[PDB]
């Protein structure tokens, strides 16, 4: 598809079973789920924002789909106030921007 | 131009006669620049994010050329890590998300 930004531009993701809608965020290194149960084990970690910083779990290579494309990678799950998909997994489904 | 993400989408802003770069950011609903002499009123905004809020001048109507494209669109500035240009000056420029 081809987003406009005119809104925020949210996807539906599939992650760990369950659906969550999630920003496309050119902005994120990373991408940054809010608490979710999650399998597996994971590494703390930190990322920072506007004004703060957040303690996140760093899960390598989980599988989500991000608006119908499979694609694996890591997720930190978090405090954030919105599901965020970074960099790190809109390059796995090609995603570019455009003007 | 088509923008991927392997890399932070930075590009070249001019404003306020300065040249910045700053990051296209579609998880920003606003523009945040580090702080830089605009000339002109101002009303205090706060913006949230990852962690924290911050407090911000809110300028309305700066022009801004991103990436050769001229705008004019309302501009936060304060204690941000890095220039942020968000979806209200990324709309005016008509960049849009494709995968
Ligand atoms: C999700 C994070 C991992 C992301 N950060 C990163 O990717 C950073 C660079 N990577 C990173 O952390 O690497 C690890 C590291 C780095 C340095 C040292 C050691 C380790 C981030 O927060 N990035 C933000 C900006 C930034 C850039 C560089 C450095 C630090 C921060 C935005 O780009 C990103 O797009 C977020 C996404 C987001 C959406 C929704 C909620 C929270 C975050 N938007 C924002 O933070 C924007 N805030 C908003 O848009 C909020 C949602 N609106 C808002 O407050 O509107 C006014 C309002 C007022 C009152 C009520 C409601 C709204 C902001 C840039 C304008």
């Amino acid at each position: 598809p081809q987003i406009t930004l005119w809104k925020r531009p949210l996807v539906t993701i599939k992650i760990g079973g369950q659906l969550k809608e999630a920003l496309l965020d050119t902005g994120a290194d990373d991408t940054v789920l809010e608490e979710m149960a999650l399998p597996g084990k994971w590494k703390p970690r930190m990322i920072g924002g506007i004004g703060g910083f957040v303690k996140v779990r760093q899960y390598d290579q989980i599988p989500i789909e991000i608006c119908g494309h499979k694609v694996i990678g890591t997720v930190l799950v978090g405090p954030t106030p919105a599901n965020i998909i970074g960099r790190n997994l809109m390059t796995q489904i090609g995603c570019t921007l455009n003007f």
